[PDB]
């Protein structure tokens, strides 16, 4: 019975960071309290100025990652401010009953609600908005994120040996469906409601205009690249609420991967490319061994390089000639 | 040697039901006898009256599910009545040799044949029609279904502990390719043969017009929803003979899932969304814990809500506030 | 330290063959030396004369398969002759650092280079070209292949029991994006550089014009079918550097399958259809039990039969009535 448990309050952080948390814990179960505020807004999603009439949890695509442990209760206050036009709700894949909580969290602008559910299964789980009759539109417009439910004793390998990460990053991948007018240029809409019909027509083609990490082409590149150093283990959380994707670290590997994202199952090792089913979150560990700029991308290379599904990780440290060496630099072919 | 085994006769039932059968059995091997009769017919596949020039095993999409045990022999009489226009056959993925039996079951209208093969591998396996030079057309037009080969000692978890189901439902998901005329409306064809050319042109786009469960948008909703009650374990058999899909129970989980559909492999637990490769059948167990109306759908949410790949399960029983509770109903945001 | 190891030289062979190699080996680690020469050329890819402005490793799609053992070093000399127009490089998914080696192998026409890396992970791994700003184009134009890194003690089943193959075949599957002019016919380009813009436009549609095994519709059919005999175990290596595929043997199975392609993970058994994620290579074993002509294909049946992703295996030996028997040949339905 959850009425008599300790309560705790978590402050969420913006992706690609994940809020402070423990992996293995000596703690017993708690009610962990979170709040999220819905924001509708127009967003620039590419380098040429294209806009999306977007919908977000907490002002970001994806929403923030929520972290608890197996046996905890998640208690979320979902706030829909009066500045928004549309009703919203939340469907937690990590939860049992009531369409993931969607039936109990229907909030119109100016309303809020509080849902509690038991996080009784370990793994990374999508959450997303799911208003009746509008579900795909809200999802593709940006309303998704990850709940990570860690085992109380932390992550385990297939033999039950301990695994860990030293830093965690959360990547949401969004297939977008931006309409075009008769001149072949992307449409710019003055309100969210006026983008709907044209967008639905593009959706039904099943061909995204853009496929982006974290809300924009280039979101995780340049000054916003992810960072690590040789000898550090990174956890890459990858959510796709609507459409399959195939993550790959160029120059690296998935050392241990839960591609279905559920930690009571053994992970696979040594992956070049893994698969995240649309409507799921998966999780990869990798310990860096070489310094340099890596690319983390969807390995449909059209979706990555043409449509936007690619980011960078900048890694500090010492080069290792045992793992890789340039034996002869590029040079003229011998006479 | 199968000539000296006991024979048994199974009466098939219409999807989404599965014929009566045992899971673990004290029985030794038998020749299990089935009959199916091909029916070509025009079918209404959406709410706006669109038709498909369809092709079926036994009058349904999908065909009925055939259930035997590992070590049994399947002995199928395939009947192609003279009222049909086209030749047909059957390729059982569960079988070894002769293109799954297709080479030995070529039946023209007014013909029949009887094939026997050993069901020596456990799992859910697609069967489908595969006439030379017409294979994709027959498949996408409706000619597929599932053979379920159960282990003689029933289903097992990764530690070899027993698993079971209390009721079984079979879901076939069909990507359809309905042509349109110059006015943008779907074409209605007076015969099956006259739909072919236009359909092939749509197929080669790889963009389905509709993606439906069990032959129609809404087939498994309203008065035709699947049913269960809290504490009952349901087995959901999901076949897709042509194109990938990503099943998800909204408000539930895949408790134990064989997404490649082969029961000699350990299942994965706690899945939010699983993957059925085109050309396969997979199987999920879930034990209900909350009452209510769940949605079972393809979690490409465009494919589900826009194109038709979604159904309902109506579950009886007592609500559980431990698993989920509305802490505060929707209400105005505080002054 | 690799400077003091034995060196060996491997002569590569054209797909679908794989060069001579051992499975389990008493050998310790070596530096294994390979050379590949890039060739740009125009290729006929279908039966109606359509051309592709192609790019290859060693004159074939896919490139040749390189085979080493876990703990070996791969030492590749990559040659870009002056007869080529474009710069090239190589990204080995099996390698760690420097974008898979791409950063250390940038070769302009008339240049070469030599890269060494440690093959420290077992599995089948894609390699492909990855020039800055042109990555998808080079890949879809043909520049990919497989590195197979075998465990030093050979392949193992989930219980650690030995597995083997008697012959190995390598299949590369290429999604192609051939543009069309205003008359609806495929364009023929006089040079590689003149195909680029039009091709990029087709790529961004995500709809391939053709999907072929080994460079052409029908490449692995007729006089070029793969061959085996009853009682022989075949290893089918399946690479797709850009786009998902779903291999299936019609009339057969995947006896043991590593669909993510990484041999330190247990294989799945009894598969009807497996999944190769775009940007990966996977591996299936099957021991033939029936003679005849099998089809090995992508089980999106449109992609197979309409677009080209299908081949044949011709199998010698004795028919087995226990596994399959025609009980009654096709005949009129009884009076
Ligand atoms: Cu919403
Ligand atoms: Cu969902
Ligand atoms: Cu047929
Ligand atoms: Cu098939
Ligand atoms: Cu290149
Ligand atoms: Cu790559
Ligand atoms: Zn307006
Ligand atoms: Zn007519
Ligand atoms: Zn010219």
């Amino acid at each position: 019975d959850a009425d008599k448990l300790p309560h705790t309050k978590v402050t969420l952080v913006a992706p690609p960071q994940v809020h402070p948390h423990e992996q293995a814990t000596k703690s017993g179960p708690k009610v962990v309290e979170f709040t999220m505020t819905i924001e509708e807004k127009k967003m620039v999603i590419d380098d040429k100025g294209t806009t999306l009439q977007a919908m977000t949890f907490n002002g970001s695509m994806p929403g923030p990652t929520l972290v608890v442990h197996e046996g905890d209760y998640v208690q979320l206050t979902l706030v829909n401010p009066a500045t928004n036009a549309m009703p919203h709700n939340v469907d937690f894949h990590g939860a049992t009953g009531a369409l993931g909580g969607a039936k109990l969290t229907n909030v119109n602008p100016g309303e809020q609600a509080t849902l509690r559910f038991k996080a009784d299964r370990s793994g990374t789980f999508v959450y997303h908005c799911a208003p009746e009759g509008m579900v795909p539109w809200h999802v593709v417009s940006g309303m998704s994120g990850t709940l990570m439910v860690l085992p109380r004793d932390g992550l385990k390998d297939p033999q039950g040996k301990p695994l860990h990460y030293d830093r965690a990053y959360t990547i949401g991948e969004f297939d977008l469906y931006i309409p075009k007018g008769p001149d072949g240029k992307y449409k710019d809409y003055a309100t969210l409601a006026e983008s709907y019909g044209d967008t639905v027509q593009v959706m039904r083609t099943l061909t995204p205009s853009h496929i982006v990490f974290n809300g924009k082409v280039g979101a995780l590149t340049g000054a916003n690249a992810l960072t690590a150093k040789v000898g550090e283990t990174v956890l890459l959380i990858h959510s796709q609420a609507n459409r399959d994707t195939r993550p790959h670290l160029i120059g690296g590997h998935g050392d241990w991967v839960w591609e279905t994202g559920k930690f009571a199952n053994p992970p696979q090792r040594d992956l070049e490319t893994w698969f995240i089913r649309g409507g799921s979150a998966g999780a990869a560990l990798y310990t860096f061994k070489q310094p340099g700029v890596y690319a983390y991308l969807n390995h449909n290379l059209i979706e990555a390089f043409e449509l936007g599904a690619a980011g960078h990780i900048k890694v500090e440290g010492k080069w290792n000639d045992d793992l890789m060496k340039q034996i002869k630099a590029p040079a003229p072919i011998p006479r």
